[PDB]
């Protein structure tokens, strides 16, 4: 066993909610990854749409940040494939697991990402750096990118 790194970035936390858009995870990727070996290990820092609720007037979701990858006892279907992976998400200083058919795949609201942000902003917490979104994301594309545009 060994180790050793420390040291802050120094970096803005997602200045707008696209730097995070941008590291934001798809049920896609996540229905193709989970059928990948760097799952969990690249899902693991991404950002995911989850929806608390929807209702009949008004929708409601939430940003929340993969902090792992679980694994549950019941198999659920995902866009046609049956995985049991439970996205190990955090809200704010809560920590959560929901499933790939929860997460949506939808640009985090300027709403959603300043809700959330608030979580954080309570917390006193941290977002994501442009540097960690890029570096981040670098990974998603290397995973597996069909195209840029």
């Amino acid at each position: 066993g060994s180790s050793g790194s420390s040291g802050p970035p120094k970096s803005q936390p997602v200045s707008l909610p696209e730097e995070l858009n941008r590291v934001r995870l798809s049920r896609h990727k996540l229905e193709r990854w989970c059928h990948m070996p760097f799952f969990a290990k690249t899902v693991t820092g991404c950002f995911v749409r989850i929806g608390i609720g929807n209702h009949n007037s008004k929708p409601v979701y939430r940003v929340a940040e993969i902090t792992g990858v679980v694994e549950t006892a019941k198999v659920y279907q995902l866009g046609g494939t049956r995985t049991n992976k439970g996205l190990q998400l955090r809200h704010g200083n809560d920590q959560r697991v929901f499933r790939l058919e929860f997460v949506s795949n939808q640009e985090f609201t300027e709403s959603e990402f300043m809700k959330w942000k608030e979580a954080m902003f309570s917390a006193g917490m941290q977002l994501p750096t442009l540097d960690e979104i890029n570096k981040k994301e670098l990974s998603i594309k290397e995973a597996s990118g069909p195209s840029s545009g």
